[PDB]
């Protein structure tokens, strides 16, 4: 029995928190705080650890941090801190490996892209992007790393593209039917899901599927709270969407997707409205 972690977040100030959800029963575990607050950050999973990924301390300030929390210990370790410090990050996990892609240092939008060895506590630059993209949404499937839309300093991108790490090189994908920032970007049954953003105007509740079969972007049930800096993760085939920032309000809901019924449904909410979380199940 996994749980929905979730970690830091933004409402009027960085957030320190630390959240668990259970979707068997409804409940919420209160778990050991971060060292430092952040907004901003990528979450995931490694050998059952929680790893916080980059973000910003909103004296404020992006960071480069690398931290590792242990669900057994119930504490937080540093490891090896990224290269560049990474705002507005994107991660996923190939093979127990981090890979750390884009986000921003200041004004700079980082392309580079880094990958993380838990077992030697080592960071290293591979092959960058072919576009700059921070608020960039980022899914493993078939051993290959999908980096989807973001800003790249000048346009919001409806660009996706893809990391081949035998040859350590990127290829563009075709692009989503709507210009996505700051989106929920997993991988649920063969396909990448999209979900919400900023198309460059508003925020968005639409949802596309990408079928890398067909190499196509197709529309599914739009979510109910349109919200963009959305935490996002799959859990007993469902996708579950955290939080987020809809324009006006920093949402507390948390919407289900079901992709047997084609179905959002609000199932929670957390303990605080917050954005800019970092989520990760294990
Ligand atoms: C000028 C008229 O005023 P306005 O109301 C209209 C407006 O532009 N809304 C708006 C437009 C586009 C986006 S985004 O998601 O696409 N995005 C930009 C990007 N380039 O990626 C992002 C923005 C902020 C982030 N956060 C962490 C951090 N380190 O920044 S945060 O979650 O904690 C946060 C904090 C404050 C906030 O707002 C009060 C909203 C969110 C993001 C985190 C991850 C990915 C993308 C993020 C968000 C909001 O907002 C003025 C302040």
């Amino acid at each position: 029995g996994r749980l929905i972690y979730t970690a830091g977040g933004y409402f009027r100030q960085s957030l320190s928190y630390l959240e668990a959800y259970n979707p068997s029963d409804g409940t919420w575990l209160r778990l050991a705080d971060l060292q430092v607050p952040r907004s901003g950050l990528a979450g995931c999973v490694v050998g059952g650890l929680l790893y916080a990924v980059g973000g910003r301390n909103n004296g404020n300030t992006d960071s480069s941090a690398l931290d590792c929390y242990n669900p057994m210990t119930n504490q937080w370790s540093p490891c090896a801190p990224m290269s560049v410090p990474r705002n507005r990050i994107g991660v996923g996990v190939i093979d127990g490996h981090i890979y750390a892609v884009g986000g921003s240092h200041g004004c700079i939008h980082h392309n580079s892209v880094e990958r993380y060895e838990p077992e030697r506590d080592e960071w290293h630059l591979v092959a960058p992007m072919l576009t700059r993209r921070i608020g960039v949404g980022v899914a493993v499937l078939n051993r290959l790393l999908y980096a989807v839309g973001g800003f790249d300093g000048t346009n919001r991108l409806n660009s996706a593209e893809c990391y081949y790490p035998e040859r350590n090189e990127w290829r563009m994908i075709t692009a989503m039917n709507t210009i996505r920032s700051g989106a929920g970007v997993c991988v649920l049954h063969n396909c990448i899901y999209a979900a919400g953003g900023y198309d460059g105007q508003d925020q968005l509740n639409s949802v596309e599927r990408y079928d890398v079969e067909t190499e196509t972007w197709t529309f599914v049930a739009p979510m109910k709270h349109r919200r963009s800096a959305l935490g996002i993760t799959v859990h007993q085939g469902r996708i579950y969407v955290l939080g987020g920032y809809d324009g006006h309000t920093f949402l507390d809901s948390v919407e289900c997707y079901d992709p047997d019924t084609d179905t959002w449904s609000e199932v929670t909410r957390m303990t605080s409205g917050r954005s800019g979380v970092g989520v990760a199940v294990t």
